[PDB]
């Protein structure tokens, strides 16, 4: 039987970072995560503070920020703690885990000290997230596992997004989910985000590839929907994230009964 | 056949990126690839400069450096120009296509314009190929994929690595090689680029598996060796480059004839 994202967020082997996210989640009725893909920071706080109450996460791309600053950082922390939202920054660590340990706490971005999540490819082996937990655990950091993409011609599939789940399983200190495009855990501790959403069919010219809420959330079983185009190129944002919203919340509604 | 790296350069299909640095590995008897994986910018140029003359390429991992700024990698070219080496940044783009354009040409590391090879995960697709060569095409430069890694429980492996080098073979305007463990195609036109490379047998805590120069030079069919502690943790890293440098060199001359 299927919980509520609100007893989810009580599961005795919940993550810390899993019951935050759940609990707002069922607190805002919102299963919504902005895909904030812009080149300006003040682009990014204006979305970030506009949209905040509709959305559970914000999904930052830090590296094509233009001008990047920690201090554009600590300002998005405050506005994810005043409309109460997730900060998931979307690096797709994929190295040697001696490296992506550097990477995730170092150079400009300090990624560690302000993204509650990270994601990693499964692709380098364990050693991935054995380096990131290194430095995610003191700081109490969650990680998105990708057992599968939504681009065309994507590998993450068959026997690649079960080493994914098994991963995850064996790393649960520090993994909090998968992105992916369906359910691939049976465990209700993890979450399970699907980015590739939009209301209408389509694709874009460089392989992406587009499903509805109702068909990620509602038949497929995934929690949460990650939005990009879908909002951002739309001329009213604050509607269009809330379309997406309810889209997504009556999806989950009706999977629960 | 086997052919010299000079030899190489002049192949009808070859790469003008492939064959620049084919001609100054020729010229210069070298097929060390320095990993300079540091987090000062001083460390990094003092090392360019040092050891510049012994090696074919830099491996920068441009989001480890603490004090990043285009001047630094201004100066980076400078020493790669006085010296004759190509930069690498391994930054494993790893998105779907429309993301990673952005992550290579934007930001504030503006990746394409000093780095003259980056390199690529297969797993979105061959979208991830296509984004990158949207910019780095007029901008000359070329894109390594990663058809196999060195690290435990590596899932590059099998179908992925075949996936891997179709993908190379249909992108040969772009796709330059490989980093592999192994010689993976048997074109001579591509570069074959192997980490986990130390003198010493062994590995690192977090999964990384070392071979020697000979084992993937001279037995594995491999074209260059990319080299990081096994020289930055030396105390003297000019002579640690140069018994790398000789090791990957006499190895190469080896398989000849
Ligand atoms: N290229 C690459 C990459 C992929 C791979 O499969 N194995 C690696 O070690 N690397 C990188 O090569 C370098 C290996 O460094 P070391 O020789 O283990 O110190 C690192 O910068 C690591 O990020
Ligand atoms: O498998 C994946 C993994 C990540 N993303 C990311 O999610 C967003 C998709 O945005 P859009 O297609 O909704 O604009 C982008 O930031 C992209 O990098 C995907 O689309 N598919």
């Amino acid at each position: 039987m299927e919980l509520s994202f609100g007893a989810r967020a009580e599961l005795p082997r919940i993550h810390p970072v899993a019951s935050k996210l759940l609990r707002l989640m069922q607190k805002k009725e919102t299963n919504l995560c902005l895909s904030a893909d812009v080149s300006l920071a003040r682009e990014l706080l204006q979305l970030a503070d506009a949209l905040g109450p509709s959305i559970c996460m914000l999904k930052t791309h830090v590296d094509i920020l233009n001008d990047f600053t920690l201090d554009v950082m600590k300002e998005l922390i405050t506005l994810a703690k005043c409309h109460e939202f997730l900060i998931f920054e979307d690096r797709k660590f994929a190295d040697i885990g001696n490296t992506v340990k550097k990477q995730y706490e170092g150079g400009i971005f300090k990624i560690a000290s302000w993204a509650d999540l990270v994601n990693a490819h499964v692709v380098p082996g364990s050693g991935v997230v054995k380096g990131l937990q290194e430095v995610g655990l003191p700081l109490h950091r969650g990680c998105l596992l990708i057992a599968e993409m939504s681009s065309t011609g994507s590998l993450a599939t068959g026997d690649y997004t079960r080493a994914a789940v098994r991963m995850a399983e064996e790393h649960s200190e520090f993994v909090v989910g998968f992105i992916s495009g369906s359910r691939v855990s049976m465990k209700p501790e993890f979450l399970h985000l699907t980015p590739g959403v939009q209301l209408e069919a389509g694709g874009d010219n460089l392989g992406q590839q587009y499903n509805s809420p109702q068909e990620v959330i509602g038949k497929r079983g995934s929690d949460i929907i990650i939005v990009g185009r879908g909002i951002i190129s739309a001329a009213d944002r604050l509607e269009a994230a809330e379309m997406y919203r309810k889209a997504a919340w009556e999806a989950y509604l009706s999977r629960l009964g």
